[PDB]
């Protein structure tokens, strides 16, 4: 997964 995919950022 990524953790940051779905992360605003």
């Amino acid at each position: 997964q990524d953790v940051n995919t779905a992360v605003a950022w």
